[PDB]
């Protein structure tokens, strides 16, 4: 039921897309120690730095009471000498040793005071929270294996994974207009474009190869998630109006798709088929 | 096989809940070395705070004696060169020292009695003992794998995790009405509310599937646990428009007729959009 | 072949236990360094603390000399600083500094002396031998992996542990009376009490979901052992002296079990069947 | 078919044996540092404490230098004092630091010897060597995972190790008549004797079993260790009563007739008790 | 079925070569603590030592205070004593002391001035960007886990690893004609030579196959790195010896005759040794 | 087709075997440390202790400064009191500290020349690179895991290992003649002799229970390789010249092999076959 000519080639690929976030990290610090006061629950809307957290803070307040008595004394001991020499009366020597134990006891207050910076948490990011893997009496301790304690991330602006794959890849570039859609709300289909290729088999990246290549685009509201897959095709070729032959000339020039070729050279119009 | 004067549909949604405490904490300390006094056996009520717990305590009372000795000393010090000065005696730059010194051993004191304070173990809340892994002999140890020891929750206020999934997800939302029961006790069904979603695959908290939790008090004994339930849940509640049994099955097409508009169903009992009146040719079979 | 009435319902339920040890623990200490000599064998008899044991103690034995000698020495200084100031002799700053070297060269003694009392073993508890991991001539070593190298465990009392599960759960409580056996011993069955559920999914202590429920009870002689699996059901239903109706009323009033149910309202006897 | 005077039965039981050496152990040592001279290939004879062994031993004769000149002073300085005092020149006070100073660098010297004495490796036991993990190059480390380096093992003298199991257990006990052979040479049997049950679940020591221990002198190479055996273990012995050929077979009861009691049997060639006294009528098929 | 004058046969072998860059690092360093700023997202072209980078330098920027200050004295110091005995003032043994504390805490400062330029990343080669498994919050530590932190590699030229096997091994040397292609693009073949062989079983660099790399310059972005191609590869050239095309089909005997000598074939279309002369009696079928 | 006597019996058993390098060794300093310059690619030939190697050698550079320098001091100052007492200016104790402190910084300073040492790497045999796992740009690191980076061994001189098995290994002794071939190349046989057993169960050195038995024998040229796998076969008897009956005596005196057996007692010739 078909003749000539037009322009309404659509060449496309297909894989599909296991989608994500833009950005997204896990937190926990350089410090052991129990803890204490937990501040977030669920998925909680977090803005900058803020309060998650806290190890309890007991024996880096005991070293902040250490560095700062013993920077008390140098303190008043070179404020002391820098009124000597300033007169001519104790040495330009002795002047040396009162500065080498001022900034010495300074430099040890402000590296107890960090330790204490670090038993409070803080969140990378303004954004939410996915994860909370760990609790108010919890024990927890690193040395090597860092902790996380809260996991965050951003849910405006997310961005797919299409696990695209070997063959198709000498094609799908970037900047090629795709359309995909879930499995959870199919009167739909959401447009975007294509973002950003890899250069990496998605083993690579975070039998059976693919190489994938995302696509970023904004979800307003809350609608999307994360976990969520994504079924999405890609228009690799589009020519706007040249000669369309339904398929079969088979038992010339390209090309073929999907079973619905594609007239360069020569020719022209008016013609035939197949049938049988 | 007519209308419904104005009528009440329930779309609902299905999955099967893994049921949980509402917190449920492991705990084991910064410390290291063999323990020596257990104090519960598993399901003990515990009250906050109480005794664990207690790592044998040797070496951190040790370390106690060392620091409040050198504590004695210049506690005396300052405290005598309190009163110099108070007459002009000796200087103001051997006060700096005596205070130094003190201040230095009073923080040394406090650390080590808090490593002593470890030693020491504690609930961290209010609740009861689920596990036990851990015991009168057992030679523990920290560095870098924390130990736990106790692990214990709250089991009045449960919270259930309905397994629900990639498709219903786009609904499901927040306080919708939900019934659910369990596999134990067949003669209940308890409803609750839905009371948050997440916005996490559950293998992202901790084939997809994304949690959304229900709490609700668990008083008696009777919940538990492990248990899992199976859980249904509003989507949509109109009481009172127009309810045509299934079928005028498709671009979709409506047959007696005329054609309709339509949605939703559940679990294939269909709702009208016009339609469609009162009575009309009921379409079957 | 049966009629009305009595009183022998007996409701039931099975699953399979596996049986255990009422305590039962592992032991291999903070110290690290290879051993030297091992007291005992396979499933000894074993009463307190005792010999097991013994990393090679040499650096241990070092550090004591060390400690005692730098004690000797503090111990008679102030013990000469003891008998001035009670002339008034010397001062009374020279004595809280003499006694400072004492008490922190004591504190350093009773640690050394610890870390040898590491090296010595002993048994946390009066029992058996289950396991010997661990030999002589092994160089173990702590650090961050506790070693175990006695396993030792209770077997008189034993303690069994029925995987029962999550439906039967709202029922099976405690002190019902349980009967079980085994797999090695048809012609005997145990009978005994149940002793405690447990709250927990027994994953969750030490798809397919259970919830252990102890019962305890003495093994003398030897007989039991412990990896054992037994056959356990479980009384959680007795009314001696209602009324039975040999099953079906199927195509009131309860409970039913096995399929030989059980009259309450109203009724009384003298009555029928099924046929057919 | 008739009586058997009185007879002679043997009940056995079987299971298969994974059999072992007596002792056997792994070897590597507190040091780290790589290595330098390997003085074994598997399966060399060893006996006690032999050189092995040796980690690249530098730093440690470091520290031997080091803590022997400290040594060399301290030495001196007491034994200089040592001849004061025995006059009356300086204190008795001037004596104790001496002391304290001539001790302590004794001890640190016993130590970093130790620490010597730890690059060399020798071999826990007289035996044999059964692997060699571990190269000459090869840049070893410990800290928390005790490399081993060599294992080594006696056979002479083995002992097998039959994984029998959660039925029979209450019976095999000890002193029990055991006879087992191989899968390598099986015109032999090895008899023996059952030495030690376990009391253990052979998950437990390192589907249910309980190993039972059987040594018995290797002499010669012969036999040798990954080995499995076939092994089957005299529960039961009454020389001279009275044996049916099995079946009067089933609240158990039993053909021509008379009844009898029983047992017992095996392969199926049960045994009387009265029964029934000499002849008669034999019952079967 | 005749001769070839004399004619021109192809052995080749086949396997299939997994792809690869000819340089590849991970990186991420000695250090510990969170990150802070991070310079690049994959596949950034990256020219050498750049900005990649920096964990949180904080702690490290107070380690060069405290050995910058006890510099700057020991500095004026040795500086001054540096114009004592240069009239003959004090001493040369107070030289020596001045000199050692001032050396010790130059050292001490290029150390601590180290692991500040640690806490700064730079990449290992000029090259483009994989992976970036890390992130702008993300608490990393070292100790002793390395991490790695970017990925990147060079791709202008590329190098295809061909899993090829234990039989033909004996044959496949370096500097063989190969032809590959991948599973992308079907109409291109590319050619090149083949390189290098092992000497290592794939497993056993990083069921048994033995690689033999091949390199050649990916211009453009062309290829990629996960890539699987399909290759094949010249085992002989004999331009110009005869041809009979397969079966005189066997102590290996030939039909027509007489009998020949043989080999070798591929893919089933053999090759002569005498034989034969011209024409002859064709043998088929 | 056969009948009476000769002597061409051989018994043989066979087994595969896995083919090995006679040694082989994995290189990686006790350092840590990324590194810097690498020497060696996929398979050179090396001879004795290399370049291989280092890990950035910058901060062992900054302690043998320091070193150094406190080793210059200790050094004048003891050689000054070296002219000293041989006078009799000052003491003997004088001389006694002067030494301490010497001595003590030579050690010191031969320490943190052996960990320069360190940073660099060294081939621990000539041979040849099998493995090149770390590369220049790579931020290794030691402390529990040592690592390994580079990968060399030995191929002159192979020695092949026989998955040989729990039946017949109260047979295979050493001094065994066998052969064995690949895969690789059919029109060949190696013959060897057999070298040594184990005595251990190939699990144990590096259901189904094996027991190497190494077999070496020089590689010159480079064929064979290493991870390959050869098909072998080892004479376990031969009685060169007794007696040989075709075999069935089925439905004396042995032994059978492999169906064609073996007249020992008493016979003599002449005579008979099975047929049939």
């Amino acid at each position: 039921t078909e003749e000539v000519k037009r322009g309404n080639i659509e060449k496309n690929v297909v894989a599909t897309g296991s989608i994500e976030s833009i950005n997204t990290v896990d937190v926990g610090a350089q410090v052991s120690g129990k803890i204490t006061k937990l501040y977030v629950k669920l998925g909680q809307q977090v803005k900058k730095g803020d309060l998650l957290a806290e190890i309890d803070p007991a024996t880096y307040e005991a070293d902040y009471q250490s560095a700062q008595a013993n920077l008390a004394s140098t303190q008043e001991q070179a404020q002391r000498y820098k009124l000597l020499v300033a007169d001519q009366a104790v040495s330009k020597q002795q002047y040396a040793d009162a500065n080498a134990a001022y900034l010495q006891s300074k430099a040890a207050v402000e590296q107890a005071r960090i330790n204490l910076r670090y038993t409070k948490i803080t969140s990378p990011i303004d954004g939410t929270v996915i994860s909370t893997p760990v609790s108010e009496g919890q024990t927890v301790n690193s040395n090597q294996t860092t902790p996380t304690i809260i996991k965050v991330a951003d849910l405006s602006k997310m961005r797919i994974k299409p696990e695209i794959s070997e063959g198709d890849i000498t094609k799908v570039k970037a900047g090629q207009d795709v359309t995909f859609t879930i499995l959870s709300d199919n009167k739909t289909v959401y447009h975007a474009k294509i973002d950003s290729v890899d250069p990496a088999t998605t083993t690579i990246s975070d039998s059976a190869v693919y190489y994938y290549a995302n696509i970023i685009v904004e979800n307003p509201e809350h609608v999307l998630r994360i976990g969520m897959t994504t079924e999405n095709n890609i228009k690799i070729a589009d020519v706007q109006n040249v000669l369309f032959i339904p398929n079969l000339a088979v038992q010339e020039i390209g090309v073929q798709n999907d079973f619905q070729t594609e007239v360069k050279s020569g020719l022209t119009e008016g013609e035939k088929v197949v049938i049988s």
